[PDB]
């Protein structure tokens, strides 16, 4: 139909604002350290103490996938990259820090895109 195709028109264009969104994010972490999930190799204990892992890797995925319907979705996976790493790290780690940066950084980000989100439908 054609309501079908506006409808995917719509998903395509929010996927191109998630995606800029995404971007401006990831540079709010140039150590890298939120970029890949966690490696079960390397800590493998981290599904005892983290239930639901995310990394930008990840939500990459997703969004290429078109699989984000609207922006509580994909605000959901960044706070779980912040809060997984707030959970498993100490306060005084590079870790820990990094993503209070990241939290403080990406809502100054995040308050504009759902302006844009709304604003453009």
């Amino acid at each position: 139909s054609m309501e079908q195709v506006a409808m995917e028109l719509r998903l395509t264009e929010l996927t191109r604002l998630l995606r800029s969104v995404l971007d401006q994010l990831q540079d709010k972490d140039p150590a890298r350290i939120f970029a890949q999930p966690v490696s079960l190799k390397e800590v493998p204990d981290y599904l005892d103490h983290i239930k639901h892992p995310m990394d930008f890797a990840t939500m990459r995925k997703r969004l290429e996938a078109q699989g984000y319907k609207n922006l509580h979705e994909f605000e959901e996976d960044f706070d779980l990259i912040i809060d997984n790493c707030m959970k498993y790290n100490a306060r005084d780690t590079v870790f820990y820090r990094a993503a209070v940066r990241l939290r403080d950084q990406g809502g100054v980000v995040l308050r504009q895109a759902r302006r844009e989100v709304d604003s453009i439908g």
